């Protein structure tokens, strides 16, 4: 599938279940009128420690369109920094 680019913030993250939602607020640098949910699995998070997202943390990511809607491929913090997480 076409790799897509966006940015936004962590909407929520279920640490135990290993997944969450990103609220995507920009696509390819263009702000959205209507932010949209993007699924994110813990395995896609760029960071060295225990992998999760903190609610509200700003993210940049690649994603794809699947039969379920939008799903993350790789997620970082701003400027390609590691995600913050909850630790």
């Amino acid at each position: 599938p076409q790799v897509l680019r966006g940015s936004g913030h962590c909407k929520w993250f279920n640490v135990r279940m290993g997944f969450g939602f990103i609220s995507m607020t920009s696509r390819e640098g263009s702000p959205l009128e209507n932010p949209v949910d993007v699924f994110v699995h813990q395995s896609k998070l760029y960071m060295e420690g225990f992998r999760s997202l903190k609610e509200g943390e700003p993210v940049e990511f690649t994603f794809k369109k699947s039969s379920k809607g939008f799903e993350s491929l790789r997620v970082t913090g701003p400027g390609g920094n590691p995600c913050l997480g909850n630790e």
